């Protein structure tokens, strides 16, 4: 930090300064003096078997507390992700278990793919035995763009390697057909399925303790019975792969906010609805009590008058009430029989109608489902802040990246060296693993720190990088302050010295 | 981003709801055509593509959903009720929620 | 130096010609406290000063 040849003949370039450099770390830590010191040590070899789909989720699943400091959280995840990474290390023994839970990601994007593409062809080519598609044009238009698109991939922008599966699947049906296509991609399916959740099972080391446990957890049975689907689709019927849909629906985000937005409002959806309900069954009660010849409705019989009354109990009254007024924009309405002018109940029937459509089609209806609409713009809204915080802000520190505008490190940098979040998993292993009586001093300071659980040694809003710069502008009230103490002191001093003399003075 | 993966939900709902249909209400699909200068109805869902397009196209372009244009049931059909629960689910759930889900973003952009 | 600082942000000229009576409050103060902060300092080494001699 002080001689600039040794900078110079310390960089990289089986190379000894390259292996060091890589299994060396830097963090920075606060001391109880708030002072901001840079603290380097050596990567414990453990902490090389952390898994980068571990890593992301970490990442990408942390909530902000009240004051905005995610710390909290990522230190409190210490001791799960150690036991993962000792699990892994166990796991590494292990050829075959280890080799199928590597790819775990491969599987499960591979399996998606195979459905999505099952549903696809089950759609556009069941039932099976007219074949129209097989040769209308619409087919050959398709398949030439998908070809534009795969040779499009000179651009890259990825989205390349679907279109030519599906091109490939295309030409599958066309030369070998159709069934012997679905049955090789459900055999397919099923296979990687297996692979999947064996995958899980090794990564998750459930399978070392009994087989109970393994059983008993959730994201096991969720496993197991989209198996047992996909063998009722493979075996039984084909149509039973649509369920897979739901997985692909919960797997998304997206689609997933939407069920998430459902739920929540669930309460207030079903009163609101019992509302609907209970307006329903009193209008339903006014026309069978005074309108019961009006309620006449047309049937088209199967191959015995065309048309039938409907209001002739209460719940059928109740029943075409809900369907029909429901689902109509006039309300109910228009089902009822045309009144005439010179009827008696004209002026009834009016009323009736226009407080039906006032009230249960223009306010109970919009009512019920509004909620919905703002819960999922909220959670859009909700979502786009916390993508657009975690690429703009330090996850320790939380500064912005506006402050390294024209400073000698950039965020990147920061980011990548000086405040890393593995960097600081990576000592806190260290000091949960070294032997107490080679702890260092910040060793033992951050030690004390997490046994009385104090995150204070994390660095808030400050960063070295920034005070070094900084210095001149922060030491402007301070040495004000130290000036106004010496002429204090200095006038003490005086008054202390003029008593001595006027005492001797006076002896 | 959002209007197709929420286009691809209302697919898969419409899809789900046409397997229903073919499956067990085949015959209650029934369409009016007006024949160019041969009877004048015809059935719709008789493969899997045509119930797919058929509810696509008419449930959404209809307030009242695929009900308004299958063929109206009495009330002494043993699957009178289900066609009932049907199309009271197809409106609460593909008409007024996931319709206004796709395009409620655009007018608040 | 790419600094921007230069331009003017949130001041003008003939804003401040106005407002420098205003603004002239806390920084009379600050120099009156320094200026008796000086005396004290120049009577109080008179005075070791005449403490020295006397001793001598
Ligand atoms: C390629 C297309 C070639 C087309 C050629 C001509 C044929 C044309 C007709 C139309 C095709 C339109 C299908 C379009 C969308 C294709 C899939 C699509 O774009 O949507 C996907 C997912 O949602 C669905 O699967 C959506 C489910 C689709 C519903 C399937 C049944 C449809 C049958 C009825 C429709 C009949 C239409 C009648 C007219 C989102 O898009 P994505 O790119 O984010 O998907 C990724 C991707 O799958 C990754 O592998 C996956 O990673 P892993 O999680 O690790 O496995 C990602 O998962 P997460 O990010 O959640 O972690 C997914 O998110
Ligand atoms: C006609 C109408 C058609 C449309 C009607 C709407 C249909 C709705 C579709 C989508 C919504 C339903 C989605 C259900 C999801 C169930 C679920 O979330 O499944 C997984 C859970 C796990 O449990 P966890 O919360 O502890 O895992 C949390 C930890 N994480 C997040 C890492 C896994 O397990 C379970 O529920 C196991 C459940 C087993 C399911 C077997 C299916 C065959
Ligand atoms: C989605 C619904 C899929 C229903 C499905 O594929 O029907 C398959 C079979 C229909 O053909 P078939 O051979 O029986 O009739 C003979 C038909 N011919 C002659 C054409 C072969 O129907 C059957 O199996 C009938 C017995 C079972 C019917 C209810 C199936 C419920 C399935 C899924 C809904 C709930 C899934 C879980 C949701 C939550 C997940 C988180
Ligand atoms: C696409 C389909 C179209 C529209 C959406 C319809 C949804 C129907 C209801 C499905 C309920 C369901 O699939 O629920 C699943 C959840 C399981 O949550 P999890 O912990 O596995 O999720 C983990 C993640 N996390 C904790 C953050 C949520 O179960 C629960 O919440 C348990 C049930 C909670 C109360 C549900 C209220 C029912 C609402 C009915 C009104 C429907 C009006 C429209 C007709
Ligand atoms: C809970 C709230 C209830 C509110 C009820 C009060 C509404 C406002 C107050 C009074 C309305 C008085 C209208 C006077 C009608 C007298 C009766 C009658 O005989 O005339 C009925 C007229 C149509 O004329 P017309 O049948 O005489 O035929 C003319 C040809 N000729 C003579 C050959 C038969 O119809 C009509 O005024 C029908 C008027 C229907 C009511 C207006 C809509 C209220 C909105 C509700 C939401
Ligand atoms: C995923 C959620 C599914 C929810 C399903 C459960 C809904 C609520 C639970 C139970 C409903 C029980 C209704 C009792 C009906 C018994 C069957 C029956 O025979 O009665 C069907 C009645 C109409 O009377 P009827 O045919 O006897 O004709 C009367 C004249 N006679 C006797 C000469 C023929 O219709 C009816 O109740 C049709 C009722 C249709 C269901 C209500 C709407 C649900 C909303 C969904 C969104
Ligand atoms: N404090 C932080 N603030 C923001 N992002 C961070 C922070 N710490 C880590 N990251 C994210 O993690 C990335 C660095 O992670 P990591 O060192 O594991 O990467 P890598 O690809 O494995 O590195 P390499 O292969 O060069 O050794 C950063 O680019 C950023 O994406
Ligand atoms: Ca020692
Ligand atoms: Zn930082």
């Amino acid at each position: 930090r002080h001689n600039k040849q040794l900078q110079h003949l310390l960089k990289p370039v089986e190379d000894p300064l390259a292996y060091y450099e890589n299994h060396t770390s830097q963090i920075e830590i606060v001391r109880q003096d708030r002072s901001m010191e840079q603290i380097v040590f050596p990567v414990p070899g453990i902490c090389q078997f952390l898994t980068e789909e571990t890593k992301h989720r970490l990442f990408t699943t942390t909530e902000q507390d009240e004051q905005g400091s995610k710390v909290s959280d990522f230190f409190d995840q210490s001791s799960f992700l150690h036991n993962e990474m000792e699990w892994q290390r166990k796991l590494r023994s292990m050829p075959l278990i280890y080799w199928f839970s590597r790819r775990m990601t491969l599987w499960g994007s591979i399996s998606f793919n195979l459905a999505v593409f099952i549903n696809i062809i089950i759609a556009f080519f069941y039932p099976y035995m007219s074949t129209g598609v097989l040769d209308s044009p619409l087919i050959s238009l398709l398949f030439w763009i998908l070809i534009c698109f795969s040779i499009a991939a000179l651009f890259t922008k990825r989205y390349s390697i679907r279109p030519l599966i599906v091109a490939l699947i295309l030409r599958s049906i066309y030369y070998l057909g159709i069934g012997p296509t679905l049955n090789i991609l459900g055999a397919l399916n099923l296979t990687n399925k297996i692979v999947f959740v064996v995958s899980f099972v090794g990564n998750r080391g459930t399978f070392i303790r009994g087989y109970k446990a393994m059983v008993m957890d959730m994201e096991f049975l969720y496993h197991v019975g989209y198996i047992l689907t996909s063998v009722l689709g493979l075996f039984a019927h084909e149509l039973f792969y649509s369920i897979l849909l739901f997985d692909l629906i919960y797997r998304e985000e997206t689609l997933f906010n939407v069920i998430k937005s459902v739920t929540r409002n669930g309460r207030s959806i079903l009163l609101t609805a019992l509302l609907a309900l209970i307006l329903v069954y009193l209008f339903s009660i006014v026309g069978f009590l005074f309108l019961k010849d009006d309620f006449i409705l047309e049937v088209d019989r199967l191959p015995l008058d065309s048309t039938e009354r409907a209001c002739d109990t209460l719940l059928m009254c109740i029943v075409t009430v809900m369907n029909h007024g429901l689902r109509n924009g006039g309300g109910v309405g228009d089902i009822l029989r045309k009144p005439s002018k010179d009827e008696s109940l004209f002026p009834a029937r009016v009323v009736y109608d226009l407080l039906f459509f006032f009230i249960v089609i223009i306010i109970v209806l919009n009512l019920i489902f509004g909620v919905i609409i703002d819960t999922f713009a909220d959670l859009r809204s909700e979502k786009q802040k916390k993508e657009e915080i975690l690429k703009t802000t330090c996850f320790i520190c939380g500064l912005e990246r506006d402050k390294f505008d024209n400073k000698t490190v950039s965020f990147e940098e920061h980011i990548k060296l000086e405040h890393n979040m593995w960097n600081y998993l990576y000592f806190i292993v260290l000091v949960r693993v070294k032997n107490k009586t080679d702890y260092t001093g910040p060793e033992s300071y951050v030690a004390q720190m997490i046994k009385n659980k104090n995150l204070d040694w994390f660095p808030r809003m400050r960063a070295m990088s920034l005070v070094s710069n900084e210095g001149e502008g922060e030491q402007n009230e301070i040495r004000i302050l130290q000036d106004k103490l010496n002429s204090t002191m200095k006038l003490v001093s005086h008054l202390t010295a003029q008593l001595n003399e006027l005492k001797e003075q006076m002896t």
